[PDB]
DNA sequence: CGGCGGTACTG
DNA sequence: CAGTAC
DNA sequence: GCCG
């Protein structure tokens, strides 16, 4: 469906360069531009046509036409030499751009330098230890196996527990970066307490190997960690689990499915219509002072299904595969 | 030009 | 609070 | 980077 693949391919490189350098807004504009380019019903044939597309302005149109007519993008040949290294360091889970810059500034140029000389948080050490595993997208069959491991451990405490793999898996992609499992109960009550029990059950199976984010003191809806399927040669994989009350399930699912750019656009649109959208609920506009500052949430508008959220936002419903932005 | 999603942990 | 993540 |  992407009729501008040669253009978007080269735009994404520049976008990634801006991203690993910490120019997050520039990268955002690029992301919206590239998404708009991939959804266009036709290969772009002129500057004027490109400019008429939302998300694309003069500066982006210049590059689009440059790639269209020459087949190349000169700016790519002028990208800083630090960028491949900053990208290398950014590929470590737990390490972002500030950290990458700092490491580069300290002279580090390889994962080996990071291993032997760099100061690493617990999360960064886990990310470094499983660098290759976490960087490799898994086949969705493996994601299925992981999801059903979690589901099997969950429904053992309560067979009525609903478990849905979200993220790229739910959007139907052939490969997944990590497994995203949402859990709830139509009951409305028996979703409570299952967090500790599920985590313990998965730990005793030897399924969970590392924890990145899990605040267990709190009787907590989110877990970020690492798992590995039983059997020889199995890779470590990133696993994220959310447990939500049924009344929020639709917004949770929607959030979890994404994609992230889809979520940002949808929340922006909600904001323009005097509403607020989060993983918890679709609500009315947040409460503000004389100053523009927010001081309180808006009133929750009940949403049993994703379609209800689309409805209350005045949007045509889209299946998960149509949210793959 | 200023704003750019809404949220949550870790240390 | 800065950084990072979903 | 784009948009209003
Ligand atoms: N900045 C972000 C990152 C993620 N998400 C949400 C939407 C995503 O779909 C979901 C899962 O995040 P992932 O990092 O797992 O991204 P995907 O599953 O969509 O793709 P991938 O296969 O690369 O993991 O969380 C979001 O709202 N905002
Ligand atoms: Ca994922
Ligand atoms: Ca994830």
């Amino acid at each position: 469906t992407n009729h501008n693949l040669h253009i978007t391919e080269k735009l994404e490189v520049l976008a990634k360069a801006y991203s690993v350098q910490g120019d997050k807004w520039r990268a955002l504009g690029y992301a919206k531009a590239i998404n708009a380019l991939k959804s266009f019903h036709k290969p772009v044939t002129s500057y004027q046509e490109a400019c008429s597309i939302p998300g694309i302005g003069k500066r982006m149109a210049e590059k689009i036409i440059e790639i269209l007519e020459s087949g190349h993008l000169r700016k790519l040949d002028h990208i800083s030499e630090s960028v491949p290294v900053l990208e290398l360091f950014s590929n470590i889970w737990g390490a972002g751009t500030k950290t990458a810059q700092m490491w580069y500034q300290q002279g580090f140029r390889s994962l080996e330098d990071i291993r032997s000389q760099a100061s690493l948080t617990t999360q960064q050490a886990i990310g470094l230890k499983h660098y290759s595993d976490f960087l490799e997208r898994m086949p969705r069959e493996e994601a299925t196996e992981i999801e059903q491991t979690v589901q099997k451990a969950a429904q053992a405490f309560n067979s009525g527990l609903l478990c849905v793999a979200c993220g790229s898996y739910r959007r139907g992609k052939a490969t997944c970066g990590d497994v995203d499992v949402a859990i709830t109960h139509p009951d409305g009550r028996s979703h409570r307490g299952i967090f500790s029990r599920l985590l313990d059950s998965l730990r005793q199976e030897g399924f969970l190997t590392d924890d990145l984010v899990s605040q267990e003191e709190n009787g907590q809806q989110k877990y970020l960690g690492v798992c590995r399927l039983p059997g020889p040669g199995r890779r470590h994989r990133r696993l994220d689990i959310i447990v939500v009350p049924y009344s929020e399930f639709a917004c949770a699912l929607l959030y979890f499915t994404g994609s992230a750019h889809f979520n940002r656009s949808m929340r922006a649109l909600a904001k323009t219509k005097g509403m607020s959208l989060s993983e918890h609920a679709l609500s009315t506009a947040v409460v503000r002072n004389t100053h523009g500052c927010k001081v309180g949430p808006g009133r929750v508008l009940p949403t049993p299904t994703e379609k209800d959220v689309f409805r209350l936002l005045g949007l045509p419903y889209r299946e998960p595969a149509e949210r793959d932005w």
